[PDB]
Formats: C-alpha cells, structure tokens, sequence
DNA sequence: TGTCCCTTTATCTCTCT
DNA sequence: AGAGAGATAAAGGGACA
C-alpha cells in the first residue's frame, strides 16, 4: 500500500491516549507535533508523558508541545530532562530559559552547547548567561554560540564592534553565517560605501542577515548610481529579513513603480522596508489598479497598507474582506484600511469580521471600540483577549469597559491586559495604588514591562528609588515605561 | 526518514523621544 | 503617537547519515 500509512496509525494510535491526562492535548496541538516534530516526536511525548508534567521537572503542556514541535523534538524532550535541573542549578538559569533554548530545531545541540560553553562565553569573554540564552534561542544555536565563542576577539579588537553588537548578529537564526560575513565584508561596506559599523550591524542582525550583507555589497553600487537611492535608503531595505529579496525586487520594480504606477522613491522605499517587503511590492504592483478602481482606494491608502511587515497578506485581505466589512458591519473603507495598516492586519481584519458581533452583542461594545482595539499591531490578540477578560476585569477589578478598551488599545494590548489582570491586587490592595492609576500606567505601549517593574520595585524595594514615592513611581511609569524606572534606577 | 542548519515571510511586543 | 527596534513563529529547502 502507501507507505506512510502503517506511520499515520501509528500516530493516530498513539495521540488517541495524549488526548486526556496528563497533557490533555487538543487535535490542534497534536497537528502541531506531527508536522514538524513528525512522527517520532508525537511518541516521545507520549513515552515520557509523566517524566516531564511530574517532578522533578513540571513542564506545563504547552511548554511540553513547544519543545516537541520541531525537528529533532524527540531528542530535545530527552535533553530537556537530563539538562533542566543541571542548567537550573549550575548556572543559574530559569527552566523557562531552558525551555525556551530547547523549543528550536537542533535543541538538543543547542542545550548541550549552553552547558559547555556558558561558563567560558561568560568568565572568558565577559558575556551575560541572559546573552547566552538569546544566542542559543535560534534554530543552528550551537553554531552561533561557537562562532561567537571564535570570533568575538577579532570582531571586537580588528573591527571595532561592541561586544553588544556581536551578541545582536549572533542571536538569529544563521548567526553564525551573519558573524563570518560580518569579519569579511565590514571594512569592505564601510570603506568602499561609506557605511558605519552601526549600518552593517543592523544588516546583519537579522535572519538571513548573510544574504543581505552580500546583497548590500553587490547591490548598493546599481541602487545609488543608477537608481539615485542614497545609502540611507539602501540600508533600510536590508536591514529586515529577506533583506536580499528585497533589494534585489527593488531594483527592478523601483522605475517600474515609478513610471508606471506613480509612486515616489519615498514610498518604494516605505514598502520595500519591512519583513517579506518583496512580497509587498510585488502584491503592490499587480494591485495598485484594482484597489483604487472605483474611485476606490487612493494610492497612499494603498501604499500604507503594504508598509507594513506582510503587506501582501494585509493587501490581499482587504481586496477580499473591505465588500464584507463595509456592507455586512458597517464599516467605511478608512476603517477598513486603518485595521489594515499595521503588522498583523490579516490577523486583525479576519478577527474583526468573526468578534465585532461578539463583542458589541454579548459585551456592549461599539464599532468604533472594536475597530480602535484592532487599530494596533497585535490587534487580534488585543481583540481575543478583550472578549476573554473585559466581563472578568469589569466585574472582579471593577474597572469600567472604557478603561478595559483604553489598555486594550495599544500593541501589546494583549500583555498589557492579562498583566492588569495578574498585578492589580497587589498593587491596589498591597500598595495603595489607585485602580486609576494601574489603568494609567497599563495604558501605553510596553503596559506589561511598566507595571512588572513597578511591581518590582515596591515588593523589593530598591533604595535608588527610596527619595520616589508612589505618585512619582507611577508618573514615572506613565511617562517612560520600564526604560524610565531602569534609568532612575541607576540614580 | 530523523536531525541539524539556514533563509524568508508573517506576526506580535516594546522602545525612544 | 509614530518610527524604529526588538521578539517569536511557521514553513520550506539543503545536507547528511
Ligand atoms: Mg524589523
Ligand atoms: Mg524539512
């Protein structure tokens, strides 16, 4: 018969017993192991079902389906329940560290180099465990970590980079193609085309960050000369990943949106910069006349709709949904298109269209409130977690839906709101902050750092902040989030 | 195939003023 | 708040054994 039919069983056999306790896995969650942890993984899971969930180690199981879900998963389950309490114990690290080192194709290389490699990277090179950890968090993290290990004298005395900014190259996936290329090509970047270190760093700190410093080198000559591109606007497209992909479809569709399409340099450039920015032009170019057809879209709506990372997916998305929203919900093109244009904006736009009767019908909420919480990057998260928590923070906290919406209403909504939900009583009822003020504080980008270092602060007090009281700790909070308290903290 | 590494795309979260 | 920066995830190919 087919082969993969005695292994399909084989795994139906098996996720039929991982369904109930311990891990009660939902068939979303063992799809999830199957394609890519495969078919050995989904058995391991199961072979050691107790030995993780129990003690000793007391993974949860979703950190459990994380390590699983990869390449290798098998062999990073049996790593993870060698190396957990030896990483933990050792050198310091949190299990959520080592989970998060371990849930990555090649985790179980990844682990074993943190264990031998961590005392030297921190004692010989000066290297926090907390740098470490992010090195090792990627796909090939051995590599990285090697590679750093190898190459950050030279890079440091040689080329003149901070050991930060060898930690910001090594910590994706291919670092260690991005570190070698990085030795090779930044005199050449910044002395045949006048790039500072900062420029090249940038290009290199993200994944694929090899191809696109190759890219920059073979194509920022063409791009400035015979385009009028200033270096500015080169390093830019680069610095994202598919870096490469980009600055190679810039080069052809630049005239062509130019003088085809009516397009600025300007907006080729906003469009171009971003993850899969190639995508984004492309879909650009094929949608640009039927968008603003109609006297539909204009051009800048457009245009701002595809300067966002997965433009294409943001652009395509309002071609197929903008009819239903407006129509069906009531919404107007300008809402439409403002959902649209941020990171996310199919996630956001589909989420609308399936939670705004949910959330005006069962929890009283305008139009105008969904499409503001929708109006972030993260809008779907923002809008999935405004469904779950806006009857239980109204009625346990006593917050008012106003003020549920105006935490909701920022990127990373989500986070601000579930660490309201998680720090209010401490911060109320343990330190007499006012439910104002939490809002206050949870009201802005970067909600949920701003009142876990508020927290922080007053549960161990630290002395450096003795001569604030409350009310300054929180205008504090509002003014400048977490960055604001760590600076006064080195007061 | 199982594992390890790399690149590209998309999505989500926080920073800096 | 808007631009910029910083993370995390998903899926696919090349490689090798
Ligand atoms: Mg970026
Ligand atoms: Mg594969």
């Amino acid at each position: 018969q087919w082969s993969g039919a005695r292994a399909l069983e084989a795994l139906l056999t098996v996720a039929g017993e991982l369904r109930g306790p311990p891990l009660q896995l939902d068939t979303g969650q063992l799809l999830k192991i199957a394609k890519r942890g495969g078919v050995t993984a989904v058995e391991a899971v199961h072979a050691w079902r107790n030995a993780l969930t129990g003690a000793p180690l007391n993974l949860t199981p979703e950190q459990v389906v994380a390590i699983a879900s990869h390449d290798g998963g098998k062999q990073a389950l049996e790593t993870v329940q060698r190396l957990l309490p030896v990483l933990c114990q050792a050198h310091g690290l949190t299990p959520q560290q080592v989970v998060a080192i371990a849930s990555h194709d090649g985790g179980k290389q990844a682990l074993e180099t943190v264990q031998r490699l961590l005392p030297v990277l921190c004692q010989a090179h000066g290297l926090t465990p907390e740098q470490v950890v992010a090195i090792a968090s990627h796909d090939g993290g051995k590599q990285a970590l090697e590679t750093v290990q190898a190459l950050l004298p030279v890079l440091c005395q040689a080329h003149g980079l901070t050991p930060e900014q060898v930690v910001a190259i090594a910590s994706n996936g291919g670092g260690k193609q991005a570190l070698e290329t990085v030795q090779r090509l930044l005199p050449v970047l910044c002395q045949a085309h006048g790039l500072t270190p900062q420029q090249v760093v940038a290009i290199a700190s993200n994944g694929g960050g090899k191809q696109a410093l190759e890219t920059v080198q073979r194509l920022l000559p063409v791009l400035c000369q015979a385009h009028g591109l200033t270096p500015q606007q080169v390093v830019a497209i680069a610095s994202n990943g598919g870096g490469k992909q980009a600055l190679e479809t810039v080069q052809r569709l630049l005239p062509v949106l130019c003088q085809a399409h009516g397009l600025t340099p300007q907006q080729v450039v906003a469009i171009a910069s971003n993850e899969g920015g190639k995508q984004a032009l492309e879909t650009v170019q094929r949608l640009l006349p039927v968008l603003c057809q109609a006297h539909g879209l204009t051009p800048q709506q457009v245009v701002a709709i595809a300067s966002n990372g997965g433009g294409k997916q943001a652009l395509e998305t309002v071609q197929r949904l903008l009819p239903v929203l407006c129509q069906a919900h009531g919404l107007t093109p300008q809402q439409v298109v403002a959902i649209a244009s941020h990171d996310g904006g199919k996630q956001a736009l589909e989420t609308v269209q399936r939670l705004l009767p949910v959330l005006c019908q069962a929890h009283g909420l305008t139009p105008e409130q969904v499409v503001a919480i929708a109006s972030n990057g993260g809008g779907k998260q923002a809008l999935e977690t405004v469904q779950r928590l806006l009857p239980v923070l109204c009625q346990a906290h006593g917050l008012t839906p106003e003020q549920v919406v105006a935490i909701a209403s920022h990127d990373g909504g989500k986070q601000a709101l579930e660490t309201v939900q998680r720090l209010l009583p401490v911060l109320c009822q343990a330190h007499g902050l006012t439910p104002q003020q939490v809002v206050a504080i949870a009201s802005n980008g970067g909600g949920r750092p701003a009142l876990e270092s508020i927290v922080a602060q007053l549960s161990r007090p630290d002395p450096a902040l003795a001569a604030l009281t409350n009310d300054h700790l929180v205008a504090l909070a509002c003014l400048g989030g977490r960055p604001a308290l760590d600076a006064v903290k080195k007061l």
